[PDB]
């Protein structure tokens, strides 16, 4: 649920690309014609002050996805591009090189249009835009989006253009603040937030369809599920597709432990003898009760703790993952919903206070592969009812790897799994 969220706080904290060790897989629309893929910027020839935006961002070498995507998106004439590849890869800084390839400057009206599901997400990919194009002096970005106050018989004199499909769909057509007949290169990002809402999928549609056929026609995703697939095949005609399979959790180099308890005071007792062996953690509960209760108990008994729950908008989240990160936290405890999807990193011991289970009632074994885990690591799952236990064992048969029953009250066997 919210999607546009859980994306936003990922951007909000991403600080550098993700590393993926999987081959990008390339289907051109002419199988004849040749796979080329650069493994340089000065191999693709980008205007000086475009490659000059691109080494003050601190890029020296394109991520593993821009090597195939940008000399493709760059070719003559136009190729349109659908691009798959999980979060943190370089989608976004690679069509904004492509858009500010394609700008000219000096024609003042828009020549290059984004799609964002939301306004905060606008103004993120908004930020890449004035970074990378900073040495661009006359090149000015307008944000078509609910907010704008823009009172008609205006012609928007911007280059580019980002926003949200209901505002841009009026700008194009009833309010004829774009000519989408100019319009060189258009992108929809995030079509798999973008279609969580039925609207955007049509308005998308409606937008793409006004704008002429030498048009370059991109679209990037997370994930490659087939709604978005079958709504990509809509929006991209023609298209070469770019597949980067997502990096594999492996769970073998995690020493997994399970406690029996009597009840909630028991669990948080049975942590506390835990906490001294700890080499940041993470505490996931249900409730956000449990989450304020437990961070308000391990006050008490002297430590801080950072919480994460959903009173707190998402800029705080993003500055308290940060300072989790800086180690002026020691351990985290959050919602399943506030930490379902994002990725934080420097995390070396997971506390399930409670298990991981969907609306169904059933194991959420995906969620739990995300939290743990090739550097050791711990994962302490907390049972309490029968119904615990019961779950607790359905994930030990889905792995098949043991979960050891630590007994908390033996200081002895904790100082085991600390080794
Ligand atoms: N060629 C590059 N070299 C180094 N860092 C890069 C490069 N391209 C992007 N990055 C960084 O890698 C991170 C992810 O880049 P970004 O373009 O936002 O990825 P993404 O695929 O669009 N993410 P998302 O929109 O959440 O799916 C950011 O911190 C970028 O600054
Ligand atoms: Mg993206």
């Amino acid at each position: 649920e919210d999607r546009a969220a859980q994306s936003l706080l990922n951007k909000l904290i991403r600080s550098n690309l993700v590393d993926n060790t999987n081959q990008v897989e390339v289907l051109q629309r002419d199988p004849n014609s040749p796979l080329y893929s650069v493994k340089s910027f000065e191999e693709l020839r980008l205007k000086p002050q475009l490659l000059q935006g691109v080494y003050a961002m601190g890029f020296n070498r394109p991520s593993k996805i821009q090597e195939n995507a940008l000399p493709l998106m760059l070719a003559e004439p136009p190729q349109n591009l659908i691009a798959q590849s999980q979060s943190g890869t370089g989608k976004t800084a690679a069509f904004v090189l492509a858009m500010l390839s394609q700008v000219e400057p000096a024609n003042k009206y828009p020549q290059c249009l984004c799609l964002s599901p939301t306004y905060e997400l606008a103004l993120q990919t908004g930020k890449v835009i004035e970074q990378m194009g900073k040495f661009y002096p006359e090149l000015k970005l307008a944000y078509a989006v609910r907010g704008n106050k823009l009172e008609r018989g205006q012609k928007i004199s911007e280059q580019i253009v980002i926003g949200t499909p209901g505002t841009v769909l009026d700008w194009c057509s009833k309010l004829k603040f774009i000519d989408p007949k100019k319009i060189k290169v258009f992108v929809l990002d995030e079509a798999d937030v973008m279609i969580a809402t039925q609207g955007h999928q049509d308005q998308s549609i409606r937008i793409q369809r006004m704008l002429p056929r030498n048009c370059q026609m991109l679209l990037f995703s997370a994930t490659f599920e087939d709604s978005v697939w079958k709504f990509a095949q809509k929006v991209v005609p023609d298209p070469n597709v770019i597949k980067l399979k997502r990096e594999e959790e492996t769970l073998d180099t995690i020493k997994q432990y399970y406690v029996l308890c009597s009840s909630r005071d028991e669990k948080f007792q049975a942590l506390c003898n835990l906490y001294g062996a700890i080499a940041q953690a993470m505490i996931f509960c249900h409730t956000r009760k449990t989450a304020s209760w437990l961070a308000a108990e391990l006050s008490k008994e002297g430590h801080q703790v950072a919480l994460l729950s959903g009173e707190m908008m998402v800029e705080q989240r993003a500055a308290v993952i940060e300072r989790f990160r800086e180690g002026k936290e020691k351990v985290l405890v959050t919602t399943n919903v506030c930490a379902r999807g994002i990725d934080v990193e420097q995390v070396s011991v997971v506390i399930n206070f409670d298990l991981p289970v969907d609306k169904d009632g059933n194991p959420d074994n995906e969620t739990y592969l995300h939290r743990i885990g090739g550097k050791r690591g711990l994962a302490v799952n907390m049972v309490d009812s029968k119904h615990s236990m019961n779950i607790l064992n359905r994930i030990q048969e889905h792995f098949n790897k043991k979960i050891e029953r630590l007994d908390t009250d033996d200081l002895d066997e904790i100082e085991k799994i600390a080794n």
